[PDB]
């Protein structure tokens, strides 16, 4: 639902 760097294609993932 909400995290940093870590889902496959919905909206977050990683980033620093």
């Amino acid at each position: 639902i909400a995290s940093a760097s870590c889902t496959t294609c919905i909206c977050t993932c990683s980033c620093s």
